[PDB]
């Protein structure tokens, strides 16, 4: 079998879908992250002085009958924003298929960046390893269950409007992806991290000398290196930084040279366009880059992140029963 579920874009950093908990199901917008492996939605224990629980939709557990207790604390550490609550039991409906899922009720929800959030929670689509509790990831439990045609899922980003993009548990979308696949595979296991022979800043392969590695975050929003790495980087395009962001005069966006990733052997180019937000071309307003600096600490780290404005551009297919990971051109 086949299922896919349907994204919703916000404005390029946000795309979230739909999954139901409960009896009768309670809806809540979330995240498909290839990041974690913790599932949650906010709960209703959640203190109304968390000015983001008064923003979101809360899980009751009253309310559904076939909620099962558990305790168990969780405290997920994302490298963007933290959150805490404990362990439950439910029915989850993702996109057609029906499985019993251990989620955590959040009742920690600080504002930044939480209150930035149009969805309500996240989904992760990591192994069990770096599956925080050893509770066992929502994709494990649909292979269990036999249904789909593969061990694999996919990925398509959509570039705005003004339909978001898609997920498909079990294959691939022949309609959003042109040409071959690609695959590259897994260095390690329990992680979809795949390694980077360096990073090509216009006709000076500038980054990556000696190798590097890359994590493929579909619940990240831009492509995101070391400060270091980014710092050479940006000196290159010649971006001054804000914040915690980067930029450059809308007038030259259409300019900068195009950035390429060398992954497997082929390399996979973003344009300027690919990663420049082009929200005008005057020389008086600054634009904003989708490239961010953030050191990643180990075990995992130090890593590049491929997110969003690289999925956009190459469809990403999610092979688990071979550990690896195809790249094919976005329609």
């Amino acid at each position: 079998t086949t299922s896919s579920v349907i994204l919703t874009n916000y404005m390029d950093t946000q795309y979230y879908g739909e999954i139901g908990i409960g009896t009768p199901p309670q809806t809540f917008k979330v995240v498909f992250d290839t990041g974690s492996s913790n599932v949650w939605v906010p709960s209703s224990k959640c203190s109304r002085l968390y000015t983001a629980c008064v923003y979101h939709k809360l899980f009751d557990a009253s309310d559904s009958s076939s909620y099962k207790h558990n305790g168990t604390e969780l405290t997920l550490r994302y490298s963007t924003g933290t959150v805490s609550g404990f362990l439950s039991q439910d029915i989850i409906t993702v996109g057609g298929i029906t499985v019993t899922q251990m989620f955590g009720e959040v009742t920690e929800m600080p504002a930044l960046p939480f209150m930035l959030a149009e969805f309500d929670g996240v989904v992760g689509m990591g192994f069990i390893e770096q599956a925080i509790g050893r509770v066992t990831p929502i994709f494990d439990n649909i292979i269990s269950q036999g249904v789909l045609k593969e061990d694999v899922f996919s990925f398509y980003y959509n570039r705005d409007s003004e339909l978001g993009g898609q997920i498909v548990l079990g294959g691939s979308d022949p309609q959003h992806y042109e040409g071959n696949f690609h695959y590259i595979n897994l260095i390690k296991t329990g992680v979809w991290q795949i390694q980077m022979k360096g990073v090509s800043v216009g006709s000076s392969t500038l980054l990556c000398e000696d190798g590097c590695l890359a994590l493929v975050d579909t619940g990240a929003s831009y492509i995101s290196g070391s400060t270091s790495s980014i710092e050479k980087l940006m000196e290159a395009l010649g971006a001054k930084k804000r914040l915690f962001d980067y930029v450059v005069k809308c007038n030259e966006g259409p300019t900068l040279p195009d950035i390429s990733f060398h992954l497997g052997g082929k390399e996979y180019t973003l344009t300027s366009a690919d990663y420049v937000f082009q929200e005008s071309y005057s020389s008086k307003k600054l634009c904003t880059l989708a490239i961010h600096a953030m050191d990643i600490p180990p075990p995992t780290g130090p890593t590049w992140a491929l997110g969003a404005t690289f999925i956009r551009k190459f469809y990403t297919e999610f092979d688990r029963r071979n550990n690896r990971i195809g790249f094919a051109l976005a329609r």
